[PDB]
């Protein structure tokens, strides 16, 4: 029992990371097989950010022009191009500790553990949420470009984020690993409010289920309300609307509890209505969305 | 900016962990050169729990009775033996994976890294502290025994914890890697229980300050109280008492913030009394205690790991 914000093992993902310079510009890469992914903006200096035109960019750089170091150790750049907003080093040598990997596009508020790294170095490993508004709640300073985001399954490591920037928020913003943002982000030096945020609805119904596995079950009550009735009150405390899907993504857990999802979703309705009165659930004062379904099973069998 | 529950990079660790079988025992191993480290509990049935006597049954088992896997490479043992409530499994070949290593013994309110393992495989990692009560708040299932605690100094990995044990009130208990529990534990299926805990001070302290450092200042106040007027707030709200050793680790995240850790002691005091009035601090509505002063400075100056 008990329940953590549990990040995956980071090991297969410190055996690719890389540091890749431009110029005075270094930030941190991916290398993989043959092939290293950093943040196109590596070929930016600072005043080239306010304005950058990343095709012209490109062409003013050349193969010899980039600095990949492995461990302090310099790797040899055979090849160049650039994918959206990412970066593609082809290198003389296959990673020797390349995982097995895929390159995946997740959905908002699905999860993924952050490997904060420096100088091609890590820092730490922690667990982020993609919020509905695209951005992540991550731990970045300086240096932090480049560090990825992924989860593993079965010995695969997925690859769905790569750092980019920190929003005057204070929230941080990305793409995938094909160089596509998140949200309707770009990497230029420019005004980019991030959209308000909302509640990710199905996880905080997944941590609630969390809570009811490990003892903490004061919070249920005896109603139950329709799909349409609850989705009324979410948009009032600025819930993301339940769909169907998300209560059949809930399917597993509502049969290990025996808690029906519109009954659970009863039971968020008083929560959202009375607060917690001076109670805890799972250790938190606070309703917690930043646990999908899956992070829960994994951690409540 | 921002501030999350942050553990080291594991990888160092993960090269480590093997699976060790005893009968129809199986639970996670620590490889660490020619040296299998795990619960000296694996020996034992379930009828051997109630009342143990490790030496015994330890006398009545073999190299051959124990089956370690290193992945899909099965290791051979050539030796077994126990130090208190470890067993040490002397195998044919040291670890290639072997990092630099120390075993320590932490002190109640201090943090580290689990790596959670099941069958010798990792499945997650995450922070926790040694509660002063001498458990951990963990989230383990069955299988999760031998899993191992830590902390990392550039490239030397130092063990602090290793897993034994869910008690009935569902937090944890385990040894440090000389087999010596933390807490009045034992493994033993016996009426067991912790002892009150208390909120780690100077962790607090150490949160506030990073909340500080992300730009929450809400909390702040222009007034400095004693070290002696605080701790009369303190014990009265299960706090344990700041001590001027806790003040004087607090001394970085102090000089960073311009901010004396007594006139943060006045904020601590009013946050205990009052609350927050509908306010958070770094996302929480409540005090965080597991990040020490050092966690805090890892994070925020960016401290990296061979
Ligand atoms: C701070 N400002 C922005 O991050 C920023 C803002 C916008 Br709008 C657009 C870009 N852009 O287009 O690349 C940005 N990235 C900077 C531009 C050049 C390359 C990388 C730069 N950022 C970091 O190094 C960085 C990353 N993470 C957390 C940080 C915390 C503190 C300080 C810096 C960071
Ligand atoms: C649950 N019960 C106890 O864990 C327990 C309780 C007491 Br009282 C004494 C011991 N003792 O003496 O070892 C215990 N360890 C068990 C006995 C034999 C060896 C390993 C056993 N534990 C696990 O497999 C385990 C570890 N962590 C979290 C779990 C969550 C659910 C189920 C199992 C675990």
């Amino acid at each position: 029992s008990g329940f953590r914000k549990m990040a995956f093992p980071s090991g297969k993902v410190e055996g690719c990371m890389v540091q890749v310079t431009c110029g005075t510009t270094t930030l941190n890469g991916l290398w993989l097989d043959d092939v290293v992914y950093c943040p196109r903006h590596v070929i930016c200096t600072s005043e080239d950010m306010l304005n950058p035109n990343y095709e012209d960019l490109l062409i003013r750089k050349s193969n010899h022009n980039f600095l990949v170091q492995a461990g302090n150790v310099q790797l040899r750049v055979i090849g160049h191009s650039m994918q959206n907003c990412v970066l593609k080093l082809k290198v003389d040598t296959a990673n020797p500790k390349t995982p097995k990997y895929k390159f995946v596009r997740i959905q908002p508020g699905q999860t993924f553990s952050v490997l904060a790294c420096y100088n091609g170095s890590p820092s730490g490993v922690y667990q982020c949420a993609m919020r509905p508004n695209f951005t992540i709640k991550g731990s970045f300073l300086n240096g932090s470009c480049g560090s990825v985001g992924f989860n593993i399954d079965y010995d695969c490591v997925s690859f769905c984020y790569m750092h980019h920037m920190e929003l005057p928020t204070g929230v941080h913003a990305g793409t995938d690993l094909e160089g596509n943002f998140y949200g309707p982000f770009v990497d230029r030096q420019t005004a980019q409010a991030a959209g308000t945020d909302t509640t990710i609805t199905v996880n905080v119904l997944a941590w609630l289920y969390a809570a009811v596995i490990n003892g903490d079950r004061w919070f249920l009550n005896r109603f139950t309300t329709t799909l349409n009735d609850f989705n009324l009150v979410a948009m009032k405390y600025n819930y993301e609307p339940l769909t169907q899907d998300h209560v059949d993504i809930l399917g597993p857990l509502s049969a290990q509890t025996g808690i029906a999802v519109l009954d659970m979703c009863a039971s968020l309705k008083e929560l959202l209505q009375n607060g917690m009165n001076g109670r805890t659930i799972l250790g938190s004062a606070l309703l917690e969305d930043e646990f999908t379904p899956f992070d829960v099973v994994r951690q409540c069998s």
